[PDB]
C-alpha cells in the first residue's frame, strides 16, 4: 500500500542495472545496454511493512524523458552506486549527491553510498575510504555484489529506512 520512489544513479559501467534486475528478479545479468533507463516496480516486504518500490536504473542519456524529471523531482531516495574496483566511479560519486541536492534544493536527502562488485579482488577503493565520504554525507555505505547478491536488499532496503526516518521528520 505505501509506495516508495526509488532512483539509482552513479557512472557507467557501476552495476545501476545489475543491482535493480537482482533486486526485481533475483538473477545477475552479463549484459544490460548501458544506455537503457527504465523504471521497475516489486511488491516486497521491508521490516514487516509491504510496500512497492519503484525503482529507476538511470543510464544518463541525454534525450528527454518526462518520466525521468518525475522521479529525479519526486525520488524520495537515491542510491549512488559506484564500483570497488573503479576508482574514476568513486570520484564521480560527489558529482551524482551534488546533483542530488539542488533537484531537492536540500542537504537531507534521503541516500545510500553503494560500494558495487565486492566479489571482484582488483579492489582499488577501500572500505574506509568510502566510509570517510558516507560519514562527510551523512548517509548509510553498503557494500554489494550484483553478482552474487550480497548486500543488495540491504542496500535498497536500507534506502526505504533512511526514506521512512525523513518522511517522520518531515511530518
Ligand atoms: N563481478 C561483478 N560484475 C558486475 C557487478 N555488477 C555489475 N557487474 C557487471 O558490470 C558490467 C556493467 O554492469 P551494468 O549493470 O550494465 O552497469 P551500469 O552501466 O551501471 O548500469 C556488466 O558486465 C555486469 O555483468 C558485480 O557486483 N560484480
Ligand atoms: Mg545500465
Amino acid at each position: 500500500m505505501t509506495e516508495y520512489k526509488l532512483v539509482v544513479v552513479g557512472a557507467g559501467g557501476v552495476g545501476k542495472s545489475a543491482l535493480t534486475i537482482q533486486l526485481i528478479q533475483n538473477h545477475f545479468v552479463d549484459e544490460y545496454d548501458p544506455t537503457i533507463e527504465d523504471s521497475y516496480r516489486k511488491q516486497v516486504v521491508i521490516d514487516g511493512e509491504t510496500c512497492l518500490l519503484d525503482i529507476l536504473d538511470t543510464a544518463g542519456q541525454e534525450e528527454y524523458s518526462a518520466m525521468r524529471d518525475q522521479y529525479m523531482r519526486t525520488g524520495e531516495g537515491f542510491l549512488c552506486v559506484f564500483a570497488i574496483n573503479n576508482t574514476k566511479s568513486f570520484e564521480d560519486i560527489h558529482h551524482y549527491r551534488e546533483q542530488i541536492k539542488r533537484v531537492k534544493d536540500s542537504e537531507d536527502v534521503p541516500m545510500v553510498l553503494v560500494g558495487n562488485k565486492c566479489d571482484l579482488p582488483s579492489r582499488t577503493v577501500d572500505t574506509k575510504q568510502a566510509q570517510d565520504l558516507a560519514r562527510s554525507y551523512g548517509i548509510p555505505f553498503i557494500e554489494t555484489s550484483a553478482k552474487t547478491r550480497q548486500g543488495v536488499d540491504d542496500a535498497f532496503y536500507t534506502l526505504v529506512r533512511e526514506i521512512r526516518k525523513h518522511k517522520e521528520k518531515m511530518s
